[PDB]
This record gives structure tokens, sequence and C-alpha cells, in this order.
């Protein structure tokens, strides 16, 4: 048994879309205030939503552990006899940033970012050792101005810095490294029977299978060596342009 | 104020790598009893180590969530005249697996990976739709099983499934999504100064700015086509090996008497 509250995060903005919660299953009857009812306990709720007709609510919370408490403490329980479906609703608004210069700070994205809209939350990704990847994340707190960002982003170009460096703005890629592929959730076909037919192995040096798999492995090789070759062609090509372009800066 | 109990997610195993912690800026007077009493509010520890010449620990407690909530709580908490600083351990013995076949699910690749030691979790990953991505990460409980498996996934060929598709053992790469890059860990150096002088802004068309930020885009197209021309060669590659091996399939078998 244990008591908290506000379980925030360092650097978490308050009912952020990470904690909109998609509720389904919920009785015909339902009424907003009763949809309300149901969150109580995980505090002050916001952007309530629900579609009578469809049995389902849109609702949100104080922090994403919040959400994430709700969604274990609710899925599964009895409302007029059915089972509720509760689940997240995916950030429209999401988007993964790539080209930053390694001088761009979380506090300078978040800057550069807010000229579009409303930001949540800007992430400038850091390796194990604590140096940029020149990759980011900016979360606005609605979709349109993550489309405005999308759009303008893409047909123009977008600086950060003085050196005129373009930031690549595509929609964040949703992935999910916490339930991935249960069992449970995978049918049961007479090709995932043919393909389990053989335990997890090594592959016998000398047999048709050693010979297959280092193949494989040599394709597998062949492909990490071309996309090595690429890196390093952008590599060349870059400091080709920057030798050039910085010399055509006495041009006008 | 809010009560709960057993913070656990569905199908988490307890006291992972991932929950365990590291305390740093400890008094150097600090006992084995002490440190594993500062967190006594976040339920029974497994695994207690304390450096007390170095005044840093870990602690592993139940779950993800308690440890999200004793960092959350203790980080900066002034003990004998001193700020703690919490932080969550790097997962020292994480692996990215690639090449896996759509019907493997995290079952099947923890008991898989099993066979190297102990495994913590394992993940099919899958995209929003819910289908496989072909990739995954295989968690273990201690570096050597992890090392066994980078080592023997590389030299040999892992096969999960009865299709003879190799599986891709590579390290997990470390990338933090929650603290990122600060202002305070930042140096203000006079590149980083330089660069901050012009304000974020839409390059102009026409202008010296827009020329070189049109000559960055395109640079980006190139890499795309490049790319592109790769999985282009892959598949092209991996047809002549298919045929190549239904010919060497048949000339196997035809060995055998």
């Amino acid at each position: 048994t244990i008591d908290i509250k506000s379980f925030l995060k360092p650097g978490e903005k308050t009912y952020t879309q990470r904690c909109r919660l998609f509720v389904g299953n919920l009785p015909t009857d339902i009424t907003e205030e009763d949809f309300k009812r149901l969150f109580e306990r995980y505090g002050e709720p916001s952007e309530v939503f629900i579609n009578r007709d469809r049995g389902f609510g849109f609702i949100r919370l104080e922090s994403r552990t919040l959400a994430e408490i709700a969604k274990a403490e609710l899925d599964g329980t009895i409302l007029k006899s059915r089972p509720l479906r509760i689940r997240f609703a995916t950030h429209g608004a999401a988007l993964t940033v790539k080209n930053l210069s390694p001088v761009v700070s979380n506090e300078l994205l978040e800057q550069a970012f807010s000229q579009f809209g409303p930001v949540e939350k800007a992430v400038v990704v850091v390796d194990d050792r604590g140096r940029a990847t020149g990759k980011g994340f900016v979360e606005f707190a609605a979709k349109p101005p993550a489309r405005k960002a999308l759009e303008r982003c893409g047909d123009g170009a977008f600086l950060l810095t003085t050196t005129p460096r373009p930031v690549i703005v595509e929609p964040m890629e949703q992935f999910d490294d916490e339930d991935g592929l249960p069992e449970k959730l995978m049918q049961k076909t007479q090709q995932y029977h043919k393909e389990r037919e053989q335990p997890p192995r090594f592959a016998q040096p000398g047999t048709f299978e050693f010979e297959y798999a280092s193949r494989w492995k040599a394709l597998d090789e062949m492909e990490k060596q071309q996309r090595e070759q690429v890196d390093r062609n952008i590599r060349e090509a870059k400091e080709k342009l920057e030798a050039e372009m910085e010399a055509a800066r006495h041009e006008h």
C-alpha cells in the first residue's frame, strides 16, 4: 500500500496529448457527467468527449503516469454488464525532426517550433555518452500547428541556426516497445505453424540451412556496406557544397 | 493525494534492470542499511550496491513505476548537506534484434534468447497498425548472456523459424527521449553563440540562405535516392539467392542416400 501526489515527470507539461485516454465499450445511456465520474480518482480531467451512439469517449489527465494508472486499473472493468476497453489516443501532433545542428538544445527547438503554435514538449535526442544525435521530436498541443509545421518546413527552408542547415520535419512514427507481439493477439495460421515447426537453433555448418543462412548473412553484410557507403557519399557531398557556397556567399 | 499498490504493468517482470537506479552524491559515512532506509517507502529492494569511498550506489525496485516515483521524489533531496543525484541505470544487457519473421511473437523471441541466459524482457516491435516491424529487443538479467548472444549470433546463424532467415543481433543503442539536451549541460562555446546569432526563421526564396538550404534539401533527396537504390539492389540479390538456393536445396537433398 502506497500514497503519492503529482506523478508528473521533470519538464513534463500538464494535460499533454499523451494523457489522452480513449475509452471504449461504454453504456449507451452514458452521460458526459457519468463519464467524468468514472475517472474521478485520477484528479481533475480535461478534454472530455463522448460519442453516446458509438459508446466511446476521449478524456485526458494531469500526467502520463495518471493516464497509465487509470488504464491499468480501469481496463476490463465492468460497466452496465460490459468490460471497458481503455487505451491511449495516438498523438496526431507528434513530429520527428532531423538535420539538427549539434548546438540546438531542447529550449531552442521549443523556441523555434513555437512559431507554428503551442508546443507541449520538444526534445533534442542524445546518445549513451550524451552527444546530440541530430534528431529530435516536437509535440504540439493540437494537430493544426503540427500540420502547419509539417507543411511549411517541407516546402520552405526552416533554419534554427545562423548556418542555413534546414530542418527535416516528418510525422513521428508510432512504435510500441511495451506490448509488442503477444501470442494471444497472433493468428495461428498454417504459415505460423509451418514457420514454427523447427525450434530456435544454430544452423549447423555443412547443412543446407547453414548454406542458405550463410548467403543471407553475406547479403546482410552487402546491405551494411552499401548503407555505410551512402552515409559516406552524403558526407563527401555536404563537404563539397559547404566549400562552394561559403565562397559563393560573396556573389550578391 | 492518491493510493495504489503494485504499479507493475501487465506482463512486466519484477526487479528488472529497468527498475535499477543509480544513486550518487551520498555521504561518505553511508552504510548499506542507511542506503536501504532511504528507499524504504518504495517497497522491498532486490539488489543493493554501495561504494562508500566513491559515494554512489545502485538499488533495484519492484517495478518501473516505483523506480520513476523514487527518482521523482528523491532526486535533489539533501542528505548530510549534499543533494542526491538519482538516475536510471543504463541497461547493461540490452540487444536490438533484426530480420525477424512476421510470425515471431514476444514469447518465441524470449524462448529463443533464453538459450543464452536469463531474459528479463523480449519484445517484437509493432507499428501503428499492430503489424511486425521485423525488429525487436532482448534485455538480459546480466551482461555475460548478452555478450554470448551477441558473439554466437554474429559468428553463427541463429534461426527462430523453419525458414533459415538468420537473426541480426546488435547492442541496443541507448537514446534518451526524456531529458534530451538541456541548456545547463550545453557548453556556451563561440560556435554555440555564433550559431544562435540568427533566430529561427524561414529562408526567403532568392536569398543566399535559401540557395544553401535548397542545396541541403537536394542532398537529403540524394540520400533518399541512394537508400532506395540500396533497397532495389537488395531485392534483386535476394531474388537471385532464392533461385540459387532452390537449386542448392535439390543438390543437398540428392547427395543423401
